């Protein structure tokens, strides 16, 4: 058989949220756990040997991800290619656009992801779930508490068969703890799905007039994810979820995560803890728990590092202090001053975020606050959204 | 003589306040009263018939201001040209920076005004002031209260003379009631000044180590204004001031500002109005006092306008109400959708203001709060920030 795989990347209008750190760079290639969003999936589908083309699909400009993509294929050689659906059409109507280039090498069955996702990945268990249970798709699935049923809605399976007897997008009406999980595959007759209600039923949402009419039919499956999921809309969640895959990294492969734990010149790392080959470090700094730094920055002397996620060419000077933060690009933090939030990924200011290259002076505060790009801060701000 | 023009500019660091608005067009271009900030002061170059080259300096970008400046010339046929100091030295050090270029046509004396000023700008009567006086500058003062000197410091002022024998920039220990506007002019000597403070003595602050030590020595003297001031680096400020200058389109030459005042095809003019001739108006709409309405907006009927300002591309949809507020380009305000604000130009959220092409749907409601540019509200908001 042969395999493709095709990934949402959404435009301009979905990183609406992202703002401080989109003006820089766009919502898949904001580094997670030091490696961009979408840099993840990517990582799964090298695990299938059979898998050959991959398509990222969204109305952004190919001028962004071409530079991207050119460095994927020299690491996993995979073929990357990025398509801009001048005609969004949400996600149905987006894949039907160009099914001729996806299709194009006859594969077998094509995967369909969400960028904004953040799960295991088991590509090859669904895989193989979806060969046996045949069908169109096979979705995926995974338990969650009859309480978390606000965020989604209803979802019907029967275990016995794991075929989905009902799904309904928002109005749950009462549920069944099943919630979906946004990464899908199907077999090539989906494309043949969505003529028989582009062109004979005639802006089509897969998840409302496909997802929905498929239900007593046998064709629709479901897999368990037996993991972790968390969807990442939110700029604060970029860290509950960089937690998760650094867990990841540390269950699999843990010598690709700095594991110093002590001081030979290698700073006191306490765990979850990635640190780029380009960076400076001074073995007075304790880097805690679930931290993600970038390339090309400069840390300095007793710095504490916890719960935070930094970006490129930024500067910490001495003393500093970061807690539930996301510096951005070429930002400047002054000496003995504090970047810290609560933490709470329900609140908007729990996780205080800096735009790039905003300068913190020295001794000044931030807690709990956003600040824009190319901005310089004299005085200690608390609770407040930042121009 | 011969009289040469130089106005500050600033770079995209100084209108990091305008942000929703500058992230599209800069601060010194954002139109007040229908005209750009800097349009007020160059248009008041003109009544100086000895008056030749004109020069905005700032470390902006020459890209912007070339476009801008070609269309200047052709309305009062002046020569002005942008330079982008690539070496900022706030005030002092950008003018003595090519000196050469100022005094190229040996002009007896430099006008030396600031971007974001907002008074009545009478250039030929401090002209003619300081050819009486004589010395290096004449500065300009205005009759405020003591209690408003939080906002700058002390000011001395000797009334005979009109000499400067004082001056703090800040710490005030006791006033005297007047302050700086900000408009300047001095004479070729005042060149040979900086020289003796930037060579002699050796980032340089005009009003620190220029103005301050320039007292006792009768050099510096003062010119009452006798009309309005208001400094605006805030952009809520952008009414307040806007007002002042459609006043003074209605004290002189008030046939310049749209007088409809009835139902002849024309809306329901309440005073004080500025409308483009480019505008489409329905009659059914009451367009009340300090409204700027720009080149290109679609007015929808029987809409109310009151205390705003709206730029251009705009489009206003059925019974629509717009108050204390600043419409950002391309914006789209749906029908019976409302974005009022309380008008407190102390309060951050006193002026709302919507961002570049900012999408209000139907009935969505805009209290008192920030939208930024590329953005659609379904939902109302209300004393919020939103990014």
């Amino acid at each position: 058989e042969k395999v493709v795989a095709v990934i949402m990347v959404g435009g301009p209008t979905k990183g609406t949220r992202f703002r401080p750190l989109s003006f820089n760079t766009p919502k898949p290639l904001i580094p997670l756990a030091g490696q961009p969003m979408i840099h993840h999936p990517i990582s799964a589908c090298k695990k299938i040997s059979n898998l050959a083309q991959i398509f990222l699909i969204g109305f952004y400009e190919e001028r962004e991800f071409a530079l991207y993509v050119s460095s994927i294929s020299n690491e996993l050689k995979i073929p990357v290619r990025y398509l801009k659906e001048d005609k969004p059409h949400g996600s149905a109507g987006a894949l039907y656009y160009f099914r001729d280039r996806i299709m194009e090498e006859k594969p077998s069955h094509v995967f369909l992801l969400n960028c904004d996702v953040c799960c295991s990945f088991p590509l090859q268990g669904i895989l193989d779930a979806h060969r046996r249970y045949g069908g169109i798709g096979t979705m995926l699935v995974i338990k969650v508490s009859a309480e978390a049923a606000s965020q989604f809605g209803e979802l019907i399976a029967d275990p016995d068969t794991k075929e989905l007897l009902h799904y309904t997008e928002k109005p749950e009406t009462f549920v069944s703890d099943l919630i979906n999980c946004g990464v899908y595959v199907f077999t090539s007759d989906i494309f043949n799905a969505i003529e028989e209600v582009y062109s004979q039923i005639r802006f089509v949402r897969l998840d409302q007039d496909i997802l929905s009419p498929l239900a007593g039919k046998k064709q629709l499956y479901t897999y368990e994810n037996k993991d972790f999921w968390e969807q990442i809309k939110t700029p604060g969640k970029s860290l509950k979820c960089s937690a998760l895959y650094l867990s990841q990294f540390r269950e699999t492969s843990p010598h690709i995560l700095a594991s110093g734990d002590g001081t030979n010149r290698k700073p006191t790392i306490i765990g979850d803890v990635y640190i780029h080959p380009s960076v400076k470090l001074h073995p007075t700094a304790k880097i805690g728990p679930n931290v993600s730094i970038s390339a090309n920055v400069r840390v300095g002397p007793g710095v504490r590092l916890i719960s935070c996620i930094i970006l490129d060419d930024v500067e910490i000077k001495e003393n500093a202090v970061v807690i539930n933060s996301i510096i951005g690009w070429k930002s400047s933090i002054g000496r003995w001053s504090r970047v810290q939030a609560s933490g709470d990924y329900n609140d908007r200011l729990g996780i205080t975020i800096l735009g790039e290259a905003v300068t913190v002076e020295d001794e000044v505060a931030v807690i709990g606050s956003i600040v824009l790009q190319n901005k310089t801060l004299n005085v200690s701000v608390q609770d407040d959204i930042i121009l």
